[PDB]
């Protein structure tokens, strides 16, 4: 939204940024001065007010200061410096509020006159943005609406001269006209380029020797931050005038500022008893106003919601701080957490609600001595086991409880709480039942949703006609239809799927606030769309306004951005509207009735479509319209399109704060524009009768919600007092059309079934499947990646390498730091032998055919095996059985002699005897000196010193040592067990330790011959031996 | 990155991004490659040999995994493939 | 489909004893539906001498805080009924009793054979007769025990020894997803 900001920086950006031909003298002239800062330093670095005389200024939000006599004018620095003892440090009250002083402002004075004082301002509107100039600065202005000159520029154009020479600027002097016909120009780019919405210059001194300006009002547009992150550098947003934010609430803030999902806390006094954490804004607001309606005007101490489905951990962190400040008193008469919501529609209440159950789980000491219990009424997307699971973790804890749901009221349980209840051409028609629709992205979900809306209201074919997404090409994407597959194709631009889709007349955009308005002029660039619904919620209002004109000026109606969408029930819904089948099902939105509401909130439509579900034949049309300054369509107009629309016997209508759309649905009905019976009820009743509400911008008494709802209710609106008889009011006005015979209801018929997702009855927990795989070695669901049962942060802090994330992988056990070591050594050692091997060989011919490094590396390693590689399996293996046994090497020596086998592991082409072979000698002598045991590799070396006596060069080869080793290591290092170990060997981990140091020989391979830019190969004739057959 | 965090907060650097992005510079700045040398390491795919050297560990740990679990032979259940065979051709 | 029926899934007040296995569910949806819910129901098996009689169990109840009434049902055969009624006279079981004999027939029958039985002081009728005027609310036969044992709870309800606890959905079982 819009939010104000320091005079600092409005006024470093308006010297910044300005581009005007007049000069403007005092630029980059300022002195922000605050009791935490050093004299010398401001003094030092920023000299140059010594030279003149000095103004000094409060600058923590508060209008009107002139009269309240906090501004300084003729004072030196010395008086300067003296005249904050009095005000400074305490307490200053204006009007009802009260705050401390700690930062003021310091400007150069300058001599000027009425005759030079003006006054400027230029503040948004959703026709555009009214510029006014006012003669007479100063604290004379008095009224500035009805006596300042008007003047208004449209939406997306520019100011041409003629207005502000004869239409803006008629009672100024003639060169200071001519002067400010430019200056005021230019102050209007800037209001443009940087996306503000109330721009304030009182008063305005315009001299010979330039432009001054003294107070400064900017509220700029929050929103926009995405678009002028250049243009603002660090801007900062103070909060109004009051007690200052606590701590937590400013940790609450960043919150909603780490994601999408909206979280919104407010406080007055945390002595009070009645503390609400409910979800959804305007089901906040409803919730507050009914505290304060029946006995609960001062008790109530809370202010906020949670929207926009907060994950687990936004939910985790709000329960928290909320708990947090729940213990810090001790209240004799009691406590109570009231905690309700309506039936949300995309808010994922499990997940909500885990987080909430989660809090409370670890947080249960200071909870139960301050006598608190808990009242908590919610609904929306499984909502089971939100009045399930608490059931037991609130009696378990130690906490009284009373859970409800969707079949009591939203608002009984205040009632409950505090005893007064017992405790138990714009068209007229948008959507049809064969109107088709363009979703804009990816949203798998919430177009399965619309397709099973349409399958219960026995459509004849799908809602959704085609999707589309940028980022992927063009295909078609599997969907349900009741039990059976359809295909929707999803396109990757816009312009195809409505030249190949001519029927589609809605379109349903799931852009980001960054993408929506690109895509919703291109969408109004085809006429064919008469309806946009725009999901986003974050856009500017600018580009909003754009939106807007261009939608007017093509005849296109816009369901207004940050909203849900709306429901047509029997004909088509807007995305997530109305939650999913469960709540169509339970609210009997498949079929048509005969009530059409409008609203803001998309929370409280679903609430709506309850109500007027069970007191009333159902619901015929609902429109959420979007929480923005500037809805696509407002109230007014879907009243219109009701009151137009013969199926439609009543209307509802949810308004707001602020606006007076209301009042246009009042003179509607005093003409007689509007016949059919209209139930209206405003909320936010507390705005007049509470500290502050930031949940809107109402400006005078006469947009609150007391006085819509008066000047509805004796206008021919049947307004109830407040939201506890809404309904009762919606079934009186049902009964009397049914008894005037107005409205006939049909009888209830079954609507068609459909099968539930396998998906999500596995978040419900209604089904068993058996697993057909089974792992061990890594699991990588959870948060951090974990091997075999330990993280991968902790493999990383205790300095494991290669050989230890190996030992987990492949054994799943901690090896001590000698073993993992060694595995790294025996992966060095084989790392490569040369390309004359048949693997290196292979890779290199697979590498010289053009192929990449997964086949060629995979060419090379698909000859390691018996002949090949398979050298360390094998000695390992014989040596284990012939040492299993008693026999002594010599006789193991005869064994292998008379069975016509070489003992593998044995022998060398060089390296006899004096020049040993030099990667056993590293391997030999690291596992001496490390190992704990070795009884393998003595077997193995005593059979060394008998086979280098038959000949010299029958050494111990690095196979042989390395399976000996690693056989001695899986036995000796105490993680394995024989059987273990023994089990290790037969299943080949051996093989796999050569395969994994040969593998990056390999690719070395493949990697050096493409660096070559060697050609194909192909074997010479002459190395070749041809013996075929004669004829055969 | 942060650019896209401030569009959406999960549009975080991955393993992927963080280890190319990391290796590039170390072939770059290491001080043993010319700029050549390392844009030609990285086309012949270098890094490609990384993850596959990385993932050969967890593939061999994998085998021996389902070796030590006396996995049987795996059919795939009919319920999970949807045959569409034309009806005569 | 049985255990929710019957609300088996959480803590209750009543626990009983007996022999036969189809009565034991019966009498949980009986009580269960006339009354809070059953704390602990148990059979021991219709055989001579199973491994533990009536009035250990019934002690067992006595004993734990967590049952507040208990409920008998007798058999033809066996003078385990008047022993009961014995340890009851003297004050060692003080939590109401509400008992009911089955076998009534075996007086008004040719021949009953589903026990052995010996005398007439020994068979059905005579358990009951005992057991009314022994302290245990017995009716004439299985048919009214409804708003003989209901009334019991609202008894103990008006007395204020019994706290209802309203009831708490479950988390229910998944089934077979083929
Ligand atoms: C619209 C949106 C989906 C936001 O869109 P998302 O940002 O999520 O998805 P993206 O379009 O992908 O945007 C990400 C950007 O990063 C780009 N990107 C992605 N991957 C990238 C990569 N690898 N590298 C580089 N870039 C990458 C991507 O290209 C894009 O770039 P760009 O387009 O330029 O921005 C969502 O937020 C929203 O508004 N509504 C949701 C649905 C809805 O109907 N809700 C209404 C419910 S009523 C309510 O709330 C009240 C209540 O709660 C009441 C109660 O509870 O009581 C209830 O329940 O009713
Ligand atoms: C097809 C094509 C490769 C012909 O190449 P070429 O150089 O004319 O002939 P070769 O590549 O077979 O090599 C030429 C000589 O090498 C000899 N040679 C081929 N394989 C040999 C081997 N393994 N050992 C020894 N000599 C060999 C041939 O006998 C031939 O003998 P010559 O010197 O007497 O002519 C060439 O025309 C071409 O690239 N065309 C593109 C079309 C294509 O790619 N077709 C695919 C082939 S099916
Ligand atoms: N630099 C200045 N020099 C002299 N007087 C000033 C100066 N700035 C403000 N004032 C006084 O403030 C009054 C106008 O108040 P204005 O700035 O329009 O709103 P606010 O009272 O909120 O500051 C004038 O009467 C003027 O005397």
């Amino acid at each position: 939204s819009a939010k104000a900001i320091s005079e600092q920086t409005g006024k470093e950006l308006l010297y910044k940024f300005i581009c005007t031909t007049s000069a403007i003298q005092n630029r980059f002239k300022y002195a922000r001065v605050t009791p935490d800062t050093d004299w010398a330093r401001l003094l030092q670095d920023h000299p140059w007010l010594l030279s003149q005389n000095l103004v000094v200024k409060p600058d923590q939000l508060i209008k009107r200061r002139g009269k309240l006599g906090l501004v300084g004018v003729n004072l030196t620095l010395d008086g300067v410096k003296s005249w904050l003892k009095p005000r400074l440090g305490q307490e200053a009250t204006v009007g009802k509020a009260t705050g401390f002083l700690k930062n003021f402002l310091i400007e150069p004075f300058v001599p000027h006159s009425q005759a030079e004082e003006f006054y400027v301002c230029i503040y948004a509107t959703r026709e555009g943005d009214y510029v006014l100039f006012h003669h007479e600065g100063g604290v004379d202005v008095g009224d500035v609406d009805a006596k300042a000159q008007k003047l208004l520029v449209g939406v997306d154009e520019k100011l041409n001269p003629e207005d502000i020479k004869k239409h803006l600027l008629v009672h100024a002097p003639e060169d200071k006209k001519e002067i400010l016909a430019s200056f005021i120009s230019g102050l209007f780019n800037f209001y443009e380029d940087l996306y503000f919405t109330y721009l304030e210059i009182n008063p305005l001194v315009v001299t010979k020797d330039g432009v001054y300006v003294l107070d400064l009002a900017a509220k700029v547009d929050a929103t926009a931050d995405y678009i002028c992150k250049v243009k603002w550098g660090d801007i900062e947003f103070p909060p109004p005038f009051g007690r200052e934010a606590y701590p937590e609430e400013a940790y609450i803030a960043d919150l909603d500022a780490k994601s999408g999902a909206s979280l919104k806390l407010t406080l007055l006094n945390p002595k009070g008893r009645i503390w609400t954490m409910v979800a959804g804004g305007g089901a906040s607001v409803v919730y507050s106003d009914t505290i304060c309606d029946l006995g609960g005007v001062n008790e109530l101490a809370n202010y906020g919601e949670y929207s926009g489905a907060p994950s687990e951990q936004q939910t985790y962190d709000y329960a928290k701080t909320i708990l947090s400040l729940m213990t810090r008193e001790k209240h004799p008469d009691g406590k109570i957490l009231i905690i309700g919501g309506s039936i949300a529609n995309f808010t994922n209440v499990a997940a909500t609600f885990k987080g909430i159950v989660r809090a409370i789980r670890d947080y249960q000491g200071p909870l139960k001595e301050h006598e608190v219990t808990i009242f908590v009424r919610r609904g929306g997307p499984n909502y089971q086991e939100g009045l399930r699971v608490m059931g037991e973790v609130g009696k378990t804890t130690g906490i009284p409880i009373h859970v409800f749901g969707t079949e009591t009221h939203m608002t009984a349980i205040v009632g409950m709480a505090l005893g007064h209840r017992p405790i138990p051409g714009k068209s007229t028609t948008l959507f049809s039942r064969h109107t088709k629709a363009i979703v804009w992205g990816m949203q798998t979900r919430a177009v399965q949703g619309m397709l099973d809306f349409d399958y219960v209201c026995s459509r004849d074919e799908p809602s959704v006609a085609a999707m589309v997404y940028p980022f992927t090409g063009d295909h078609k994407q599997k969907f349900y239809w009741g039990h059976k597959e359809i295909l929707i194709p999803v396109f990757k631009n816009m312009a195809d799927a409505m030249r190949k889709h001519p029927e589609v007349d809605v379109l349903i955009n799931f852009a980001s606030l960054r993408s929506a308005y690109d895509s919703t002029m291109e969408t109004m660039n085809y006429a064919q769309i008469r309806t946009i619904a725009i999901i986003a919620e974050g856009i500017p209002e600018a580009l909003t306004r754009k939106l807007i004109k261009k939608a007017d000026q093509k005849g296109v109606t816009i369901i207004g951005p940050a909203t849900v969408g709306g429901i047509k029930p029997g004909c088509f819904k807007i995305g997530n509207t109305g939650g999913m089948l469960d709540n169509i099902l339970a609210s009997k939105l498949y079929r048509p009735g005969s009530v059409a509401y409008v609203s803001r909130s998309g929370g409280m439509s679903n609430e709506l479509n309850n109500i007027i579900s069970r007191t009333t034949d159902g619901v015929y049309e609902g429109v959420a319209i979007g929480g923005d300054r500037y809805p696509g369509s407002t109230f007014m107009d879907h009243v219109l399109r009701y009151q137009d629309t013969p199926g439609v016997k009543m209307i509802v209508v949810l308004g707001e704060i602020g606006g007076t759309e209301e009042y246009k649905i009042c003179r509607g009905i005093k003409e007689g524009r509007l016949t059919k019976p209209i139930v209206c009820w405003c909320i936010g009743t507390c705005a007049t009768m509470f500290s502050s509400e930031v949940q809107a911008c109402a400006n005078q008494a006469s947009e609150t919600a007391v006085a819509k709802n008066q000047a509805l209710k004796e206008a021919g609106v049947f307004v109830p007092r407040s939201f506890d008889e809404l309904g009762e009011i919606i079934q009186s006005v049902y009964e009397d059309l049914v008894a005037n015979g107005v409205i006939v209801p049909a009888q209830e018929v079954p609507p068609p079934t459909v099968p539930m997702d396998y998906s999500w009855a596995r978040e419900l927990g209604l089904i068993r499947k058996p697993a057909s795989f089974m792992t061990s070695i890594c699991d990588e669901r959870g948060q951090e990646l974990i091997y075999a049962g330990m993280p991968i942060t902790e493999v990383f802090k205790e300095e494991m390498g290669i050989g230890g994330v190996l030992g987990l992988l492949w054994f799943q056990k901690r090896l001590p730091k000698y073993s993992c070591q060694f595995i790294e050594m025996c992966l060095m050692v084989t790392a490569d032998h040369g390309p004359a091997v048949s693997g290196a060989h292979n890779t290199i011919i697979c590498a010289r055919a053009g192929k990449d490094l997964v086949s060629s590396l995979t060419s090379g390693l698909l000859t390691i095996g018996d002949r090949f590689g398979g050298a360390l399996d094998a000695a390992a293996k014989m040596f284990s059985k012939a040492f299993d046994s008693g026999i002594i090497p010599m006789e193991f020596v005869n064994k292998m002699k008379k069975e016509g086998k070489l003992i593998m592991g044995i022998g060398h082409r060089v390296k006899s005897i004096n020049n040993p072979d030099m990667r056993v000698q590293i391997l030999k002598d690291y596992v001496r000196q490390h190992f704990p045991a070795t009884p393998l590799l003595d077997y193995a070396l005593e059979v060394e010193k008998i086979t280098t006596s038959k000949k010299p060069n029958l050494i111990l080869n690095v196979a042989g040592l390395i399976g000996v080793a690693f056989v001695d290591m899986l036995r000796n290092c105490g993680s394995f067990t024989r059987e273990e170990a023994d089990e290790y060997i037969d299943i080949g981990a051996l093989n796999g330790i050569f395969v994994l140091g040969r593998s990056m020989g390999f690719i070395g391979h493949y990697l050096d011959q493409k660096r070559l830019k060697q050609g194909l190969y192909r074997h010479p004739w002459d190395d070749i031996s041809y013996v075929l057959p004669e004829h055969m």
